[PDB]
């Protein structure tokens, strides 16, 4: 996350890092044995690591729980990223409390404008590199259909929306990939892609979660 600020341990409870000796991907926590995150962050060997604050650090709340099986979207397209998402499952249920909890999906689409927070443990520099390690947070409004897809000709589909600032300065980074983006309490995108990370008109691109439901709901109650 570029331009945010700490978080604060804990606040976002729904975030979750997954590991595969390091971090290397955000998800967001659906119920208790079920993650959701990126498909470009697909790997095998995932350990789901909830209760997170500090990733360098055991503080207390965290519960490392091996990934069961994952699902990639049946349409995933890794060379345009449309249809980046997938479910992951945990071996054994979360244990949920006030610093582990899951996030409600969306009953409907968010409307341009609408403030959502951002969060991960991604690049916090815009030129070079500096990694966190911990949670860092960003309010960013939901951007017009058509300042997304002029910011990125040929790239958007139905499947993403833009967050940010077309100003620059303030944005998702390497690192975020697969984090929850939220609106009005409900899970409405996944940190995608974008091009660098805060540069001016070039905002990020989130998946955009309300069109999944239907297959997040069915999937899960058949896995
Ligand atoms: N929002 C961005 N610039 C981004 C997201 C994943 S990698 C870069
Ligand atoms: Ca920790």
């Amino acid at each position: 996350i570029v331009g945010g600020y700490t978080c604060g341990a804990n606040t976002v409870p729904y975030q979750v890092s997954l590991n595969s000796g390091y971090h290397f991907c955000g998800g967001s926590l659906i119920n208790s044995q079920w993650v959701v995150s990126a498909a470009h962050c697909y790997k095998s060997g995932i350990q789901v690591r909830l209760g997170e604050d500090n990733i360098n650090v055991v503080e207390g709340n965290e519960q490392f729980i091996s990934a069961s099986k994952s699902i990639v979207h049946p349409s995933y397209n890794s060379n345009t990223l449309n249809n980046d998402i997938m479910l992951i499952k945990l071996k054994s249920a979360a244990s949920l409390n006030s610093r582990v909890a899951s996030i409600s999906l969306p009953t409907s689409c968010a409307s341009a404008g609408t403030q959502c927070l951002i969060s991960g443990w991604g690049n916090t520099k815009s030129s070079g590199t500096s990694y966190p390690d911990v949670l860092k947070c960003l309010k960013a409004p939901i951007l017009s259909d058509s300042s997304c897809k002029s910011a990125y000709p040929g790239q958007i589909t139905s499947n993403m929306f833009c967050a940010g600032y077309l100003e620059g300065g303030k944005d998702s980074c390497q690192g975020d990939s697969g984090g929850p983006v939220v609106c009005s309490g409900k899970l409405q995108g996944i940190v995608s892609w974008g091009s660098g990370c805060a540069q001016k008109n070039k905002p990020g691109v989130y998946t955009k979660v309300c069109n999944y439901v239907s297959w997040i709901k069915q999937t899960i109650a058949s896995n």
